[PDB]
């Protein structure tokens, strides 16, 4: 989980709005997973990478 952009978002399936206590997949069988099917391309760092160098 990540603290900064957004004070929290449900840990059940990931989307903001609600809380894993009123996440809506509790009273489903079967629903969609995290946010999409694709989870990277093919690099370890973008954004999260704050390191910056003068030289
Ligand atoms: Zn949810």
């Amino acid at each position: 989980g990540s603290s900064g952009s957004s004070g929290y978002t449900c840990f059940r399936c990931g989307k903001p709005g609600h809380y894993i206590k009123n996440c809506p997949t509790n009273g489903d069988k079967n629903f969609e997973s995290g946010p999409r099917i694709k989870k990277s391309t093919g690099i370890p760092r973008s954004f999260m990478m704050e390191v910056k160098d003068p030289n």
